């Protein structure tokens, strides 16, 4: 589990998302595994705005941080899991490191902010679901 808080958005899984997120829309891409809901509160994490290809990820499976090199955003081919059959995902970064199904939404993030959430994984691999082109979240 895990979210970005930035300004007065909460960017999650989309597969992860609970019922007041999806009263709240603001934004969905199944394609992406990403949904966006508008909070109460304001948040502190800030969004990367970068090509960066080295950073830090949050495991919860280890409760540690792991740092990776990460591949760019792309299209890539993932295997069925219980919340999505077989398919293309859009925006997506691999990378390799630990992860398990429940570590998804923990935070990947570069010197320059939040660069994404795990979204996908297995076998060593760890996969991300960049959020960097998202140039709204920054404002209104
Ligand atoms: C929960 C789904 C979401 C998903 C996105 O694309 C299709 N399904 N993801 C997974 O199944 C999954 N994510 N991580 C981090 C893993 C690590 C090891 C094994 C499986 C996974
Ligand atoms: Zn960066």
């Amino acid at each position: 589990s895990g979210a970005i808080y930035v300004g007065n958005y909460r960017v999650v899984n989309r597969h992860l998302a609970t019922h007041n997120d999806w009263a709240n829309l603001v934004w969905e891409d199944s394609s992406r595994d990403l949904l966006v809901s508008s909070t109460t509160a304001q948040g502190c994490d800030t969004i990367a705005r970068c090509d960066c290809q080295t950073g830090v990820y949050y495991c919860s499976s280890r409760r540690k941080h792991y740092p990776v090199s990460f591949s760019k955003p792309s299209l890539i081919f993932v295997e069925a899991s219980e919340y999505y059959p077989a398919r293309y995902q859009s925006h997506l970064m691999l990378a390799v490191g630990h992860s398990e199904p429940g570590d998804c939404g923990g935070i990947l993030r570069c010197q320059h902010g939040v660069v994404g959430i795990v979204s996908t994984g297995g076998n060593g691999l760890v996969g991300f679901a960049d959020v960097r082109d998202l140039l709204w979240l920054d404002e209104e």
